[PDB]
């Protein structure tokens, strides 16, 4: 759920995951449309076909565990689902972290209208 | 499309695309720069040149149907576009099995930053 996901954003970027990045660009947020604006963008982009792919999953409501261990986010052993959407999690959030030095206050609360088009995944 | 790509890499590699092959490496991923780190990541980088070599199509966004015959992908009957699209993505999934054996966790979450230099097609 976000309250893993954001401790995890936060743990790795110093960001709050709202508003960072429930408000950026086109696809950090629940937005879902047009060509993803930067790398940043394209983190969340990737995260959303991430949960794409687990249609017998709710992302937003399945909650899991992780601990860390060597600095690093370990997803603990359990059901498929919580090991998949633990794995997106940290996925993005790392993810996240390695694209700070671009992040930019330009594409936050970015206009509906900039974003137009489906990208299939 | 992604969607259709995605499938063929989860057939042929029994592994979900996103995340096993999204942050891969220098070249499994958005980005394109330095030497491929291995096997897989040069599927990835061969993968590009071909979409590379398609600029009268929509690689990424554009779907197509394909087939399965005796075992093996068969990309069917569609647009020019379609078609060459379809076989690049069928040449980069027979790639990824073909090369499990090698296949490293260590190329997962890959940093773009230690990836420099332009390797032509």
């Amino acid at each position: 759920s976000l309250l893993e996901f954001g401790k995890m954003i936060l743990e790795e970027t110093g960001k709050l995951a709202i508003p960072s990045y429930s408000s950026y660009g086109c696809y950090c947020g629940w937005g879902g449309k047009g060509t993803p604006k930067d790398a940043t963008d394209r983190c969340c982009f990737v995260h959303d076909c991430c949960y794409g792919n687990l249609p017998d999953c709710n992302p937003k409501s399945d909650r899991y565990k992780y601990k860390r261990v060597n600095g690093a986010i370990v997803c603990e052993k359990g059901t498929s689902c919580e090991n998949r959407i633990c794995e997106c999690d940290k996925a993005a959030a790392i993810c996240f972290r390695q694209n700070l030095n671009t992040y930019s206050k330009k594409y936050m609360l970015y206009p509906d209208f900039l974003c137009k088009g489906e990208l299939k995944c």
